[PDB]
């Protein structure tokens, strides 16, 4: 995997993604080390691996090792799609865990369907990104990926929201708070695809890479601390032990 | 991923897989929304993602984006094997939860071993499909894949069947009714590989693709609706609630 | 996937890995059949699939169908990295199952992070192996992979060890027993990477493939029977039933 040449402006935006995800992961690891309940531990570990994998994929892209040449000649950062397949289910799992508790006590096949529809969304998106410009198959997969996105929206706004009301009041508030912010940020992703050089090409590759970088920092770092502070607040309102799970394990032995 | 040329008769068989898997997945999604028990919901979304993933892989193949050329020169539809790795464990998951209930509360290692033996089968079958024609590497991996196939057969007819009767008489009948149909349909897959153009070459790639298409429609759409109506009759027999899972969550969430 | 020829001395070491992983997997399947408790059955089939997948990857490498030509010109056995991504989490699953029991009823995200950090380690190690020799990118991913290794060592020596003490004295004794032997053997893998032909190049591709074979044989076959013997001894001290789980299912 010899490093590939990148435009200076594009590589600069990728290094902003590296430094952003690295710092956010370090702070998010603190929420892991200080988790007090299984719900707080699951949410913390999920968010941390979102940032940690995102740091790796931006390091791969910045080092010129996360892109290849499509058949039409464009440069597609496939590493971004590869890790999106793993980070975006962890984000959605956080929503489903908020709505159904940790460990998941009910409606597990709707959680698996959430992850499944999301993984399909990314994978069919990669195919649309690798399809040649101006081709019908490029937008057939775009509409296929958008249909998976619509089903993720439906599960978040329909079944999973119905179960949030069943779980509890504070779980319903946190879920609605986190599901709304996530849904607004994620909506801009197909907009960048449609207008970036992975689609209609209204703006070039550097702008496309920059917007994806800012969206990734928003959906992972900014939203992650937005969500992990709501988890911590819910765990405070729920009256959690003033003890980490590790400290509770040390005293139980 | 620019579309690669495909023989017209082969492309025609791929589209009948697209139309069949697309209509089957839409109908199966109704079984998901109508689910009333955890067992009914687990079985429903499993079959739905079986049909849904099969739709996309036949779409990819029909669009000329689901195959590559092996080093020996043949055209291999690798997309089929790629999604087979995910749709065939979901089918067997349905058998596992029919024998052990949903959620699976015991014998999880035998379910993971079932899924694992199945993934090894498809993955090693891909290597045999990409190995050269008339080589020994092809039939070693064909032999390895057949070994994992026998492991699947043993787990279905052995420990899982022994566990089905422990769950109950209704779960035993459903399991034995669906496992027999599934096992008869799945046996024809290695026969097609053996005689198709990714094996000995009794028939060409068009006939091979056609047989795989029909076998996929049978094992996924035909068997899927055969199976999922069995799990609905089981819930009806056991007195299932008059409310779906969503409607039950709406009652317990409304005020 | 047409086979690419290998050095006969290298292919010889690969075929001894096929023979070793096959022989261990057949015996380990006998432990699967004899499983008496859900804990004993979880460890058995986990260790079995470790040997089985290792048999297939050495078969793929021995047949000349599991290597790659990196951009810099070297030959990398990517099949080994591909299956490492699956077998190494199963090994740590055994330790995690030893510490928390089967099924895992608590601290599930610490097992997922254990698996997650181990996967990142093998994947970033593969990227390090494919990166050109004598380049900064290779050793950037080597350090990144080494950091994921230290996370694995931290979780094993940290929260999992504390949780093994909570599960019971027999599980804590078995956990420390298998965790120390696993940790010592795994430490030798980055040593072979650093000094082998996918690193500094102290020795060529033949010695690197031979050491990985010996290391895989030791960490999977030798350790696997060392671990599964402690698993059966643990359930033996627990007075485990003389019935297998399948025999219990037939009677019930
Ligand atoms: C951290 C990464 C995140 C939150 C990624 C989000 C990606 C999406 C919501 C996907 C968007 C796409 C479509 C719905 C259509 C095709 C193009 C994609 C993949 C950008
Ligand atoms: C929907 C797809 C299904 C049910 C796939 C079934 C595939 C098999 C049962 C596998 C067959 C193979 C062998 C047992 C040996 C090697 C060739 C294969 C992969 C066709
Ligand atoms: C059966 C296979 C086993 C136990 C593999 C273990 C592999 C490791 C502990 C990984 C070692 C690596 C590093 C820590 C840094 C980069 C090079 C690696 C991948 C060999
Ligand atoms: C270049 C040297 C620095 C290394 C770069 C980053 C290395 C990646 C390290 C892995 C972090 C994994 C932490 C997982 C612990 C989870 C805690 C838990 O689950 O309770
Ligand atoms: C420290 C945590 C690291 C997390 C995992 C790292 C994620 C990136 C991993 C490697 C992605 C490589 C993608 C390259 C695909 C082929 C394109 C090419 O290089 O030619
Ligand atoms: C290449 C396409 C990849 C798609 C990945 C799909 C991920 C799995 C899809 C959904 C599985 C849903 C099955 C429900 C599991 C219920 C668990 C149970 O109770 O048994
Ligand atoms: C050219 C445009 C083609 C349009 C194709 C439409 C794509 C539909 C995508 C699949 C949605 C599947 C997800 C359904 C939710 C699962 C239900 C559940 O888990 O409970
Ligand atoms: C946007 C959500 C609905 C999904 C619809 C899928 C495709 C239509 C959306 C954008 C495509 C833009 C117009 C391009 C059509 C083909 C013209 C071309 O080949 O360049
Ligand atoms: C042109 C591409 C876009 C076309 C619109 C596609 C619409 C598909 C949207 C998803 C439907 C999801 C319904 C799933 C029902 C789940 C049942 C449940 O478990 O509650
Ligand atoms: C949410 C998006 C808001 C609007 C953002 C618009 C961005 C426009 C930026 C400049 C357009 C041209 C981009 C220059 C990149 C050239 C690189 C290339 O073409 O390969
Ligand atoms: C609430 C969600 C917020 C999402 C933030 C990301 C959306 C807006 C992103 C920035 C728009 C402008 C992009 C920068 C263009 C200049 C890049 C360049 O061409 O050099
Ligand atoms: C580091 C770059 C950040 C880019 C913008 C981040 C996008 C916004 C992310 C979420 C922050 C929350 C925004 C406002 C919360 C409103 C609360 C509510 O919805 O009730
Ligand atoms: C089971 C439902 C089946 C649905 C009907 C499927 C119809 C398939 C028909 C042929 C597909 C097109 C074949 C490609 C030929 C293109 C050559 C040309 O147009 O010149
Ligand atoms: C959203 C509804 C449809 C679901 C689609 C998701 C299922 C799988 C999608 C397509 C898989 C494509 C894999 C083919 C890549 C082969 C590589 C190649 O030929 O170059
Ligand atoms: C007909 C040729 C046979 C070749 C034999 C060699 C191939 C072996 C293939 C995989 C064996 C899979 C074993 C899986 C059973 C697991 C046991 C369990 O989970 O309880
Ligand atoms: C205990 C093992 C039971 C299984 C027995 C079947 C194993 C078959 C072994 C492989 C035969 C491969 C033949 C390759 C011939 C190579 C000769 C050459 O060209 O150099
Ligand atoms: C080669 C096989 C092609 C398969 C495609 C045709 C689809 C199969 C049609 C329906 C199968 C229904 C199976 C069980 C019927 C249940 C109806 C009922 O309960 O009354
Ligand atoms: C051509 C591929 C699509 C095939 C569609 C097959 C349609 C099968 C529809 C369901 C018929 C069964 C009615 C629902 C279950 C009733 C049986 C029962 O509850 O006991
Ligand atoms: C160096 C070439 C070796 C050739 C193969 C050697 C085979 C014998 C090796 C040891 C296997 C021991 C298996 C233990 C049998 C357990 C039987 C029991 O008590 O249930
Ligand atoms: C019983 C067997 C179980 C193990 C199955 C897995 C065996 C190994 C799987 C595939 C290894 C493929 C290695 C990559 C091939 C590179 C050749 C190339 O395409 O250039
Ligand atoms: C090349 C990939 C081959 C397939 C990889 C997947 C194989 C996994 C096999 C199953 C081992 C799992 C053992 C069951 C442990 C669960 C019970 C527990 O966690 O306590
Ligand atoms: C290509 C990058 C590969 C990344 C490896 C896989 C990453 C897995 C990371 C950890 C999984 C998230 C842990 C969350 C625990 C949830 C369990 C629960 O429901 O309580
Ligand atoms: C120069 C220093 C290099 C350091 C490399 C990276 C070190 C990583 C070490 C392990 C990090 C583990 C973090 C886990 C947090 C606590 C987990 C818990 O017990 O809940
Ligand atoms: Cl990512
Ligand atoms: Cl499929
Ligand atoms: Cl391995």
């Amino acid at each position: 995997m010899n490093p590939r040449p990148i435009e200076p402006a594009t590589e600069a935006w990728l290094w902003v993604g590296v430094a952003g995800m690295a710092l956010a992961a370090i702070v998010m690891l603190a929420f892991v080390k200080r988790a007090r309940t299984p719900f707080e531990e699951s949410q913390a570990v999920s968010q941390f691996f979102v940032l940690l994998i995102a740091f790796g994929t931006y390091l791969a892209m910045a080092l010129g090792q996360g892109s290849l040449t499509a058949d039409d000649g464009r440069q597609v950062f496939v590493s971004r799609y590869i890790t999106w397949t793993f980070t975006t289910p962890l984000l959605l799992l956080g929503l489903a865990t908020t709505a159904l508790g940790s460990p998941i006590t009910r409606r597990k096949p709707v959680v698996a369907g959430l992850i499944g529809a999301d993984i399909i969304m990314i994978l069919t998106g990669l195919v649309a990104a690798l399809s040649p410009s101006g081709s019908h198959e490029k937008w057939i997969w775009y509409g296929v990926s958008s249909g998976a996105f619509l089903a993720v929206y439906y599960l978040i706004c329909g079944p999973l929201l119905l179960e949030a009301r069943v779980t509890g009041a504070d779980h319903r508030r946190l879920y609605l708070r986190n599901a709304v912010v996530l849904s607004v940020i994620w909506f801009l992703y197909p907009v960048n695809f449609l207008l970036g050089n992975e689609g209609l090409g209204q703006w070039g590759g550097t702008a496309t890479t920059a917007i994806y970088t800012l969206l990734d920092l928003a959906s992972k770092a900014a939203y992650g601390f937005f969500a992990i502070t709501g988890v911590r607040a819910l765990t405070d309102r729920a009256g959690a032990p003033a003890l980490t799970l590790d400290e509770a394990a040390r005293r139980a032995g």
